[PDB]
């Protein structure tokens, strides 16, 4: 690929060095190394979460009570367990003879911390088998040794999916890379009250957005739209996962 | 490009390699050579289809005499084909010398169907000439033979710009890939209703959320924001075809 | 990077070749230079510019008696020279060992401006130093230089950041390419006027649509969606400025 040309950036002013840490430049590398490999797609919705809401802050007692706090990521964690095993093309990766796809019969899903030295991705395992609280606590406990630097190699291996979360700071929507070699990410931003018709007027709905970005070799669009159609669905009534 | 490390996937858990579909594999590979070839920009814009919407309702009697559904597909190939005739660098291709651009006085329109297998793109001839009962079989005719896989490498050649139509699944906007050596791409997703002000008070109108990607090197941002905006405004009145 | 296969394209119909002027060309190189060398990621965001606008339009009289027309893009800029020093990653540049950021002390700022030969981005120098009425008028003389390919090199160099505005032809967002070596660009669509719920209700307010483009080996997801809610912080009461 051909490079960028170096330019004194000291005509123009006065500059100053400073360097990246090893884990910039890994997740450098990385980054780019996705960006080339994978012909990305974004696929955008919007979810009604007005009842999940009012649920997660109803469980705010039992949730202090085992010392979790139970945020959204728990439950995108839950659903997209659920929607992974209903939909495995999402939950596998394209075997290197680029001939075949290998489907893993697991779900362990990373999620994206940021730290000040730069990007972790811890995973927890077996996202399918563990409960709202469970979830909720280990997201807690990856978090706090990610940005500890004390989480280890260990725990950022063969993950299936990534969640990555900026619902927190702000934002309408983005296009999250792909972590290749896994085929999806799903980026998650604020939350909203909208105007959503109703079949004779607007009633205000608390509105999720979500982006999923995906790998086009395996997913075509429209099993991506039904994706997130699907998990659109779910968020709107968490008890469907109970069928 | 650094190739993806290959990793034993079969550490984490039980895996299944299933393999891809020769369709599969031919689509890998083109969009793969347009992703590293075309720098992409999307422009997304929405169209209030409102009257759009209950003309091609009110069509429905006339529609089921000659046998053909009319949806908003042989709309958008209508105005579609009208644009690419007024705004003709959407309608042509990057010379291999990359120093020229080859006008193509045609206008072939093709549209994403999707398959068991893969997807497939069949083509419209001259869909500046036909009118919405014509395009309307022949998009029907063209995506049966497509998922029966008895469409023949004749209608799948000679495009000049695809559409993309995942509306009827769900979703508020994507952004398509170029299938190279065409230069844009349209993707419509599902319209919902919504509010729109009109000076005074908000008003419910229906409207369609389109997507453009396009071809930076060949067309930049103003031409492609100008060519939305028309098209939006063509499907808000598409009596101004006539003109 | 596998080419495109050529294809007769006038098998299909009459063609026409017409060819690039040199801008096109130089502007199709550097674009598939970034393209390739950036890992693209877009942050989108709506700014309540309700004041914002009264104002710019109230102070309409000063700016005709300045011989300027003061329109959103020096309130932009003003916005963005102000954060560029807040927030001094997006203003820096990676070192060509890829082990290091160069941080800029400086603040210009180029903005696209759009030529029938092609696409120019002159730069105004020591943004964070000039006046909304300063940066009206050279805005102007530099769009109007551009236009009349009498602008010289000297003013196309040293920039740190772009902003490419296409407000003033409609689109509710787009995804552009940064301009490397520079980090991220803000691409600015049309503003609507918008439901926004005030805890009670939905108020009109006039919403600016905001994409951020970034490279993400430089800049992580949640730095981005950082920038741009403080940038529509900033355009929802531009006298935080003066802090
Ligand atoms: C750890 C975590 C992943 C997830 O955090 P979390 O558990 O959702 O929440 P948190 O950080 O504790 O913040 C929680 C508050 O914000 C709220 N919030 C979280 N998601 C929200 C959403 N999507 N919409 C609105 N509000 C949200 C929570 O519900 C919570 O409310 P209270 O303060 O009232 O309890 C996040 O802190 C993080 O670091 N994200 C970084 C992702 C990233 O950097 N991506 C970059 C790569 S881009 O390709
Ligand atoms: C064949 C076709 C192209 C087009 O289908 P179509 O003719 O528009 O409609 P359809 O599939 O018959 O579904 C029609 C129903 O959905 C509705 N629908 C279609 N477009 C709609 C839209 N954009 N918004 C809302 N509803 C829509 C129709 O109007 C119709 O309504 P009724 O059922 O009441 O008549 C589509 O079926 C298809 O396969 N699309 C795949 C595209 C794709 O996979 N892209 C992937 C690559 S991503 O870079
Ligand atoms: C010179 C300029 C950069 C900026 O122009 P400007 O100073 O904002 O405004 P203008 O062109 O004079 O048009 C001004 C009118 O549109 C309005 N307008 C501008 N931005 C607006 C916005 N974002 N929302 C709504 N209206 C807007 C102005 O306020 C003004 O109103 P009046 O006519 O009532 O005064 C632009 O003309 C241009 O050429 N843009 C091209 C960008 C581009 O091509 N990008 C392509 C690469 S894509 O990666």
């Amino acid at each position: 690929i051909p490079p960028i040309p170096p330019v004194d950036f000291a005509k123009y002013g006065e500059i100053e060095e400073v360097p990246m840490t090893r884990l910039m430049q890994i997740g450098a590398t990385n980054l780019h190394r996705s960006w080339l490999n994978v012909p990305h797609v974004t696929q955008f919705e919007s979810a009604d979460i007005t009842e999940l809401e009012a649920f997660r802050v109803a469980q705010k007692a039992v949730a202090k009570k085992a010392g979790v706090k139970l945020t959204v990521l728990p439950l995108l964690l839950k659903a997209c367990a659920y929607l992974l095993k209903e939909l495995p093309d999402f939950n596998s990766s394209l075997a290197p003879s680029g001939q075949a796809l290998i489907r893993k019969k697991y779900v362990h899903i990373g999620f994206a911390v940021d730290t000040p030295d730069g990007l972790l991705v811890p995973v927890i395992r077996n996202v399918d088998q563990k409960s709202l609280l469970q979830l909720a606590a280990e997201a807690a406990e990856l978090a706090e040794k990610a940005r500890s630097k004390k989480l280890g190699a260990d725990a950022m291996q063969g993950a299936c999916f990534t969640i990555s979360s900026l619902g927190h700071i702000g934002g309408t929507a983005f296009t999250p890379i792909v972590n290749a070699p896994e085929v999806a990410i799903l980026g998650v931003s604020k939350a909203s009250m909208q105007p959503v018709w109703d079949g004779k007027a607007f009633q205000p709905r608390l509105m999720l957005p979500l982006s999923l970005s995906y790998d086009h070799r395996v997913i075509n669009g429209a099993a991506a739209a039904r994706f997130t159609k699907r998990l659109g669905d779910l968020l709107a009534d968490i008890r469907a996962i109970l069928l």
